[PDB]
Parts: structure tokens; C-alpha cells; sequence
């Protein structure tokens, strides 16, 4: 289903203004689901690999805001996502070669709605979480075109 914009470009207005506070919380949610992606980001942390300070590093807050971003390019481009379709499919890339799985994208939506819906509350309303779930769903499918 295409998602209605409306609901996708207001419910968005939430987390937009403060997108690292609400970036947080999703990540939050991505390790209490699947922890064992922690190690990938150790991995690849280049100023410091031990947990607490690769996690509260620079190169780790600004991956937080580039998920951010690439959601808020999908939101800002909810009409007509032809526009992102090879900048995803190569961004699938890019995670398929530093060693993350594609199902790990899965748990990322989940930790999407778990963030929207704890800025939203009841105005997380069905609908609006339907338009989420199809608005991810069609970011994944075009980046799974990288795996
Ligand atoms: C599933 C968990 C994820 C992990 C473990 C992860 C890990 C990484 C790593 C290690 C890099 C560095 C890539 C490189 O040096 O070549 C990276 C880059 C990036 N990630 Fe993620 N990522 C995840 C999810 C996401 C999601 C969901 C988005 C956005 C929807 C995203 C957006 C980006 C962007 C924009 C870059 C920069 C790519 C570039 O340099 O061109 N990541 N990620």
C-alpha cells in the first residue's frame, strides 16, 4: 500500500525536531530486540571498540542521525520514493559489506514504530502505524536489493 503522506509527514513532525533524542530511543529499542548487533557496531567503532564509549562515540551519535535522515528523505519523499531507489539499493550495499544482515533491517522497523509510537502515544493511531509499517516496508524492499 502506498502510506497516506498526511499521516506519515504529521506523525513525523514528532521526532523530526529532535531527531537524536528520538534516535536514541530506537536504538534503544534495536539492542533490548536483538543485542547481538552490538559487536557489529564495536567492530566498525574506529575511535574507541570497548561498549559504553564506542556507543557514546561521535562516529556512532552521527549514525544515529543518518538513520534519522534517510528516514526523514523517505518521509519527505513519501509520493514518489523512485527518488531514493538506487541511494538505497547502494546503502543496502554498504551494509551488506561491513557484515550486517538484511533481517537485522526487521528489527530496525520494529525500533521505528516502538520510537513513534512512545513520542506519539494515542495519536500512534492504527492507521498511522499502517502507513509506517508500509512506508518501512517499501524503504527495506529497496535496499534488500543491496543483499
Ligand atoms: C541494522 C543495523 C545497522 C547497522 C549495524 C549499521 C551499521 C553501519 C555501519 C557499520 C556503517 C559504516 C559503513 C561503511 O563504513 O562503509 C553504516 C553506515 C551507514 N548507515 Fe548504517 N547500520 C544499520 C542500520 C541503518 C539504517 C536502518 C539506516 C538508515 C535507514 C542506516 C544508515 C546508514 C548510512 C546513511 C550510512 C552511511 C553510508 C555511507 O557512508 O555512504 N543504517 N551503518
Amino acid at each position: 500500500e502506498r502510506p497516506e503522506p498526511e499521516l506519515i509527514r504529521q506523525s513525523w513532525r514528532c521526532v523530526s525536531r529532535s531527531p537524536l533524542e528520538h534516535g536514541t530511543v530506537l536504538f534503544a529499542r534495536l539492542f533490548a530486540l536483538e543485542p547481538d548487533l552490538l559487536p557489529l557496531f564495536q567492530y566498525n567503532c574506529r575511535q574507541f571498540s570497548s561498549p559504553e564509549d564506542c556507543l557514546s562515540s561521535p562516529e556512532f551519535l552521527d549514525h544515529i542521525r543518518k538513520v534519522m535522515l534517510v528516514i526523514d528523505a523517505a518521509v519527505t519523499n513519501v509520493e514518489d520514493l523512485s527518488s531514493l531507489e538506487e541511494y538505497l539499493a547502494s546503502l543496502g550495499r554498504k551494509h551488506r559489506a561491513v557484515g550486517v544482515k538484511l533481517s537485522s533491517f526487521s528489527t530496525v522497523g520494529e525500533s521505528l514504530l516502538y520510537m513513534l509510537e512512545k513520542c506519539l502515544g494515542p495519536a500512534f493511531t492504527p492507521a498511522t502505524r499502517a502507513a509506517w509499517s508500509q512506508l518501512y516496508g517499501a524503504v527495506v524492499q529497496a535496499m534488500s536489493r543491496g543483499w
